[PDB]
């Protein structure tokens, strides 16, 4: 299973992930301990390492489908 | 209502569409009678119209989400 970027979002804080729409988001927790807020995740993007708002990403991506006969 | 490219697709016939991961793809139609296969639906991306495989894109896009509070 991987996480894809559905939009693009820049950070309002240094601590925040930049995504881009179609990025591949690692998610390194969901839990508001680690991110600090509810609705917060952590991740990371290429090596960019931070905490991104979890309704910009759609489960979804990774390897792509056989695609159907033509 | 957009579709979004969730995986990149590579065209091999002159009528298919390519898609990068996070393209919005602008749906023309889903009828297999137009795109002239079953599970392959018409489109637009970036100027050009064709046909690609429907399981590579997903609803969902539009506005960016209202991000959590933090």
């Amino acid at each position: 299973p991987v996480w894809t970027a559905l939009f693009d979002y820049e950070p309002s804080g240094q601590d925040e992930l930049a995504l881009r729409k179609g990025d591949r988001v690692e998610v390194l927790s969901r839990d508001a301990a680690i991110s600090g807020d509810e609705g917060w995740w952590a991740g990371q993007v290429g090596g960019q390492v931070g905490i991104f708002p979890s309704n910009y990403v759609s489960r979804g991506g990774g390897a792509p489908p056989i695609p159907p006969p033509r």
